[PDB]
């Protein structure tokens, strides 16, 4: 599944509902410490829409669970992100995946 553990804590009353655009900010990393991606890097923050199938279970699933403002560390099980299949060239088969996360605002 997902585990969700908190770096900083959020307002604790605003968190994310089917059909709500979360804006947020992240970086991935591979279980060894390898960084895969930041859309910090890319100076861009991140767009998905709850209960849209549009992110990995481990997203939809701890992102759920973060209010805004909230900085979490995802640790998500490889059937919970891209299991035996992976993503080609970055993420290789059964990778548990590590993502800081900051829900900036709901859209
Ligand atoms: C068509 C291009 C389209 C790309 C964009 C909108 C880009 O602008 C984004 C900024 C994505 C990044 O582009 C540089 C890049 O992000 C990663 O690096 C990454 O950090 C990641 O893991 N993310 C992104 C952040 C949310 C969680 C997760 C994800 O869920 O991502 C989603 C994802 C890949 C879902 C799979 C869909 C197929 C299912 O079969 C599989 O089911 C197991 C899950 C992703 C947002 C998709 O909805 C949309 C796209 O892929 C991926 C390793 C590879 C991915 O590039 C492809």
């Amino acid at each position: 599944g997902v585990q969700v553990e908190t770096i900083s804590p959020g307002d604790g009353r605003t968190f994310p509902k089917r059909g709500q655009t979360c804006v947020v900010h992240y970086t991935g990393m591979l279980e060894d410490g390898k960084k895969f991606d930041s859309s910090r890097d890319r100076n861009k923050p991140f767009k998905f829409m709850l209960g849209k199938q549009e992110v990995i279970r481990g997203w939809e699933e701890g992102v759920a669970q973060m209010s805004v403002g909230q900085r979490a560390k995802l640790t998500i099980s490889p059937d919970y992100a891209y299991g035996a299949t992976g993503h080609p060239g970055i993420i290789p088969p059964h990778a548990t995946l590590v993502f800081d996360v900051e829900l900036l605002k709901l859209e």
